């Protein structure tokens, strides 16, 4: 389907070049693996051509309502 399969971003974690992962609170398709885990968390990474390995479209995490 085309509904989020892959987790929330861990770098570090494990991943092919075919790993997608969530960030910004907005879905990653990543399809360099390598070049995706150099997308730090501090890091703006569009993905399209900085990272050239995710593409950022829409979020996908379910729990509604944020909190600090």
């Amino acid at each position: 389907m085309g509904n989020c399969i892959s987790p929330v971003y861990v770098d570090g974690s494990s991943y092919a070049n075919n790993a997608l992962v969530q960030n910004n609170g907005s879905e990653y398709r990543c399809l360099v693996g390598g070049w995706c885990t150099v997308g730090g968390p501090y890091a703006p990474g569009t993905g399209w051509a900085w990272a050239n390995a995710w593409e950022l479209v829409r979020s996908c995490q379910a729990h509604h309502h944020h909190h600090h």
